[PDB]
């Protein structure tokens, strides 16, 4: 039931920058070690609710080589797997 | 990458209005039921994605007394709590 307009369109993003951008869309505060590196492309075929995005960038993440885990106070840092 | 662009910047308006103006930048059509009425400011310190700024609009029309309810056909009543 929850509305559906979170969408993601990069193609050879800088992956820093995807990070930064869905944390933001996610209200998380977002912490990078300096291994995070590289680019990143993603095309959501139809529109996502947050859960579902968020989701989708958790299971990104894992396939791009980078571990994601929950901190304290709304954080979510993203190091090299 | 595009998804955070909402923005407001009200001062001084009729709440009816307020709400009007929401429904436009959503592409919804306002239902409003008897005695929605008041003045509102609001403005946004960063730019805010469709659900950020959906959320904001709920958050404040709640804190004044009314709740949001999605209808079909892309409305979106505004009625007394």
């Amino acid at each position: 039931g929850a509305m559906a307009t979170f969408t993601a369109n990069f193609k050879d993003t800088d992956l820093k920058s995807f990070i930064e951008t869905v944390g933001a869309n996610l209200n998380k505060t977002i912490i990078m070690g300096p291994g995070v590196q590289g680019k990143v492309s993603i095309r959501t075929m139809t529109p996502l609710n947050e859960r579902q995005y968020y989701q989708l960038f958790l299971n990104l993440l894992e396939a791009q080589g980078y571990a994601v885990v929950p901190m304290e106070n709304d954080v979510l840092k993203v190091v090299k797997s």
